[PDB]
């Protein structure tokens, strides 16, 4: 069913081809502050190559 | 159609050359404050040599 923020994606890995997903969530919560205005830094993980 | 925001540019890349675009975009909303004096900073991207 994929729940929200889950989306599939092909991948041409080193041997065939596999069906990975990628993913993603929330790490705080939202209204820390009404008026807040701090950019919602992304934080990507998995190994990256830069 | 060139969209606003992206030029045009010749290269005289390591084989040849190649008419490789830049790309600008905003980056936040930008009055979140209808008084906000921020300086209004860039941030560059790219494999930058600095």
């Amino acid at each position: 069913v994929t729940p929200p923020g889950v989306v599939m994606g092909l991948a041409w890995t080193a041997m065939g081809g596999s069906t990975l997903f990628v993913e993603t969530s929330l790490r705080r919560p939202q209204d820390k502050d009404a008026k807040g205005d701090k950019d919602g830094s992304l934080e990507v993980t998995g190994q990256l190559g830069e």
